[PDB]
C-alpha cells in the first residue's frame, strides 16, 4: 500500500489494510537492506541493565500513554485529561517517578497483552484479571500474593487469565523480581553420566535454589521452589503449596503403555521473568497466565533436543523403523503425543486448546483488531505452531510485526547481575 | 553485532558472524519500525510491468556484477576485468545492451541459485547444469530446448540440477516467457456443482490453454501443454512428450488402501515462471529444476485446503475421529500422506528428500557460507518446513534475510499483460 499496507491471506483471498502500525515508534531491529523477523531477541528494548529512565526521558511517554488512555475512552483533551497530565508531570519532576491510577494499570496491562505479537491466543486480552500487589514490600507478601493468584488462575482446572503487578521499579530503592521463569516449573539436574534429570532448560536455575539450600528432590518433574526479591533485597525461597499446584499424568486414549512413560505436566502455564512497561514505568516483577496450547507441551517441552527429548522412547515403545529418518518416525511419535497431552488435559477436565483451536480463533482475532483497531502486530514465525504448520490457518496468513506500548519486554536475568 | 551481526542456533547454542549481508543493496521491504517478514511478494523488485532498464542504469548493475564475478577468481582490477568493462560499457551505448560471456552466464546463474533466500536445497548450488538457449527464436525452437532439459534433469529418475536460459529481454525486440508456473503441473477444472477437478492452483492458465485449443482430457491429473511464447509473439501450445513426463502413483507401506486413493504426481519440480537477472540484464525465460522435499507434495499439494485438499477422504478411509479437531485427524493423516509419498518414489527410485534430510543439509550449508562467504541470506518463513516444524534443526536456527544479485525474482503472469 502506498501509506496503507495490506496484509493476504492466500488460502482465504482475504485482504486486510493496515493503518495501527503508524503509531508504532520503537524499533523492530529490520532496515530497509536485512530483515531480523526470525532474530530471537534483537536488542531493540531487550531492556537494558543500565539504570532507569531520568525524568526527561520519563514525562514525554507518561504523555504518551495518557493522551493514549483517554483517547480510548474517547476523552482526548478533556480537562481530566490535562488535569491528569499536570499532575504526573509535577508528581514527576518533585519524586522522579509517578503512580498509575488502578484504571490506568488496568489498561496498560491488557493493552501490553493486547499489543504481544507474538501471542497467539489474544482474543482473550480484554478478559484479563489484574491483581495489583504495589503495596508489596517483602518475599513473604509476594509469596503470599503469587499464591492467590495460582489459586485464582487455576480454579480447579477451569483456568482464568491473570497478572499480578508488583511495585514498579526506581532509581534505587530497589527492585522486585521473580527469579524464576515461570511460577511453575520442573528443576533440571546435571549428571556425570552425562544425562540430565528433569528439564535441561533449568539447570542453572535449579542450582540456584540449591545453593540457597532448597532440598531438591533430585527427581524427574519436581517443582522448583519460587525464589522471590523484593525491594532490590536478596531473594528468599519459598514452596508452592502442592494442593495449589495441578498437574496431569499423560496418557494415551488408544495406548495403554503411553501411561508407563511416566509423563506428567503442569496445568497452569504463567511467566514470571517479563517486564510491563507502562507509561514509561517499569513493573520489573508483573508474573501473568493464561492456559496451555497442546503443542507448547507436547512438541516444545516434551520433544525439543534440548528439553525432555522423549522422541526415541516413545519411537521405540512404538516399534517404528527409526534406522530412516525417512520413515518419518519422529513426525509420526510427535502426533500421538500430542493426541495424549490434549487427551490428558481434557479428561481431567483441565483448560487446554490444540493448535488448530488456538490459530483459527486468531484469525478471528486478527479480523476484529482490524475493524476495530486499524491492525494487530503479530510475529509469523510464533504465531505458526511447531507442528503441522500450513494445514493451521496462520500459516497462510501474511502478518506486520511492529512494536506498540504498553508491552512485555525481556529483561536481564536477576542472577548474571544482582549484588551479594 | 555492532558491524557485524550474529545468528545463534538455540538448539546447539552454535553462533554465526554475518558480514555478508553488508554487500546488498536491494531493499527488504521492511523499515525499522515494520516488518515485512511474512509478506509473501513485497513489491521491492517484484519486476515491473514498466519497461526496461535504460543505458545509464544498466552499466552500473554490469559493472557492480563484472567486479564481483572477476573478484570471485581473485582477478579485481585486471586488464581483463578492465577491458571486459570497457567492452560492455561501449557494447552498451552503441546496442543499448550487452552480452554476457559463456562464463559470466554460468556464474550468474549459480548466484541466483546460491542467493536465493528462500530455498532449502542450496546446498547443491555449484552442481547446477546450465543449458544455453540464447540463440533461440521461435516457440517450437524453446519446445525442443524444454524437452531437453526435462529429459536430462530426470534422468531416468537420478533427478540432476539444470537451468535453460533463452534470450534476455529488450527494449522492444521482445519477450521469451514460458506462460507455465512449472515446466511440469496438472490442469485445473471449474464445475458448476461447485467442485472443482484437478489443482485448484492451475485452473485460470488451463483456461488459457484451452481457449487455444488445447484439447483437455477433464480428468484428476492432466499434464498440461506448454505454452511458449518467443519474441514476443504470441504463445504457442506443445505437448511434452509422455514418455518424458515421470510420474509416480502414490501408495502406502502399511495401508493397501491407500492405493485406491488414485493419487499420483510427477517427480520433476521445475519453476518456469521466475526471472533471472545478471548484471542489470533480464532473462524472463528462464526454467530450472531440481528434486522434490515430500512436504512440498504431501503437506502442500495434497493437503492445502485450496489445492487438492485430500485430508478428509484420507481420514475417513482410516477411520479417525473427525468430531473434533482435538483428535488431532488433521495432523495424523498428514504424517501417513507423506509417509506414503516418500515411500512411492524412493520405490520408483525417483530422487526425492525428505525435510529431515533437507532441513539437516541445509544448516551444514548455511555454516559453509558464513565459513567461505562470511554469511548466507535465508527466509525463516519458507526454509522450515509446513510440517513437524520444530523437530527439523532450521526451526531453532536464527536467519537474517537479505537481498544479493544475481537472483531470481518474481515477474508479472504474461497474460494479465500480454497484447493480441
Ligand atoms: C489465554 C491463554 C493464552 C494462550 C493460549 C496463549 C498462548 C501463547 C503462546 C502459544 C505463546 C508462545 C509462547 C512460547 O512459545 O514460548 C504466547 C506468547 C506470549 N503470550 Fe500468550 N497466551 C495466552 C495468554 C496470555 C496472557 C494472559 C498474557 C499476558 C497478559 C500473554 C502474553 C504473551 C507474551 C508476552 C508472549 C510472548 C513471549 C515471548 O516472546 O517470549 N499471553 N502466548
Ligand atoms: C536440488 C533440489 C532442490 C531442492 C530440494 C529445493 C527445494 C526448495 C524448496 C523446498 C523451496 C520452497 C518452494 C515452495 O515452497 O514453493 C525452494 C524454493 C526456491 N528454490 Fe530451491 N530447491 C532445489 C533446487 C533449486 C534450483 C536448481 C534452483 C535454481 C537454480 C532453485 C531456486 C529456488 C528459488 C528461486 C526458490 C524460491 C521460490 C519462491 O520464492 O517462490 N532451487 N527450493
Ligand atoms: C530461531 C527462531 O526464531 C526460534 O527457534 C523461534 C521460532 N518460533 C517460535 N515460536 C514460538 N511460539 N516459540 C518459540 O520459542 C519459537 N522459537
Ligand atoms: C503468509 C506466508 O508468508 C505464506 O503462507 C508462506 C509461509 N511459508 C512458506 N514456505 C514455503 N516453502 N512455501 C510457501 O509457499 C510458504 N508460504
Ligand atoms: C503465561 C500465559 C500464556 N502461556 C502460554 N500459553 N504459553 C507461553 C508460556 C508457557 C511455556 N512456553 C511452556 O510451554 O512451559
Ligand atoms: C525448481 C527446482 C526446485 N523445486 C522444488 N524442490 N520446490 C519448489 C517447486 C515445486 C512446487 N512448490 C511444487 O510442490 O509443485
Ligand atoms: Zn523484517
Amino acid at each position: 500500500g502506498p501509506r496503507f499496507l495490506k496484509v493476504k491471506n492466500w488460502e482465504t483471498d482475504v485482504v486486510l489494510t493496515d493503518t495501527l502500525h503508524l503509531k508504532s515508534t520503537l524499533e523492530t531491529g529490520c532496515t530497509e537492506h536485512i530483515c531480523m523477523g526470525s532474530i530471537m531477541l534483537p536488542s531493540q528494548h531487550t531492556r537494558k541493565p543500565e539504570d532507569v529512565r531520568t525524568k526527561d526521558q520519563l514525562f514525554p511517554l507518561a504523555k504518551e500513554f495518557l493522551d493514549q488512555y483517554y483517547s480510548s475512552i474517547k476523552r482526548f483533551g478533556s480537562k481530566a485529561h490535562m488535569d491528569r497530565l499536570e499532575e504526573v508531570n509535577k508528581e514527576i519532576e518533585s519524586t522522579s517517578t509517578y503512580q498509575l491510577k488502578d484504571t490506568e494499570l488496568i489498561y496498560g496491562a491488557k493493552h501490553a497483552w493486547r499489543n504481544a505479537s507474538r501471542c497467539v491466543g489474544r482474543i482473550q486480552w480484554s478478559k484479563l484479571q489484574v491483581f495489583d500487589a504495589r503495596d508489596c514490600t517483602t518475599a513473604h507478601g509476594m509469596f503470599n500474593y503469587i499464591c492467590n493468584h495460582v489459586k485464582y488462575a487455576t480454579n480447579k482446572g477451569n483456568l482464568r487469565s491473570a497478572i499480578t503487578i508488583f511495585p514498579q521499579r526506581t532509581d534505587g530503592k530497589h527492585d522486585f523480581r521473580v527469579w524464576n521463569s515461570q511460577l511453575i516449573r520442573y528443576a533440571g539436574y546435571k549428571q556425570p553420566d552425562g544425562s540430565t534429570l528433569g528439564d535441561p532448560a533449568n539447570v542453572q536455575f535449579t542450582e540456584i535454589c540449591i545453593q540457597q539450600g532448597w532440598k531438591a528432590p533430585r527427581g524427574r518433574f519436581d517443582v522448583l521452589p519460587l525464589l522471590l526479591q523484593a525491594n532490590g533485597n536478596d531473594p528468599e525461597l519459598f514452596q508452592i503449596p502442592p494442593e495449589l499446584v495441578l498437574e496431569v499424568p499423560i496418557r494415551h486414549p488408544k495406548f495403554d503403555w503411553f501411561k508407563d512413560l511416566g509423563l506428567k505436566w503442569y496445568g497452569l502455564p504463567a511467566v514470571s521473568n517479563m517486564l510491563l512497561e507502562i507509561g514509561g514505568l517499569e513493573f520489573s516483577a508483573c508474573p501473568f497466565s493464561g492456559w496451555y496450547m497442546g503443542t507448547e507441551i507436547g512438541v516444545r517441552d516434551y520433544c525439543d533436543n534440548s528439553r525432555y527429548n522423549i522422541l526415541e522412547e516413545v519411537a521405540k515403545k512404538m516399534d517404528l523403523d527409526m534406522r530412516k529418518t525417512s520413515s518419518l518416525w519422529k513426525d509420526q511419535a510427535l502426533v500421538e503425543i500430542n493426541i495424549a497431552v490434549l487427551y490428558s488435559f481434557q479428561s481431567d477436565k483441565v483448560t487446554i486448546v490444540d493448535h488448530h483451536s488456538a490459530t483459527e480463533s486468531f484469525i478471528k482475532h486478527m479480523e476484529n483488531e482490524y475493524r476495530c483497531r486499524g491492525g494487530c502486530p503479530a510475529d509469523w514465525v510464533w504465531i505458526v505452531p511447531p507442528m503441522s504448520g500450513s494445514i493451521t490457518p496462520v500459516f497462510h496468513q501474511e502478518m506486520l510485526n511492529y512494536r506498540l506500548t504498553p508491552s512485555f519486554e525481556y529483561q536481564p536475568d536477576p542472577w548474571n547481575t544482582h549484588v551479594w
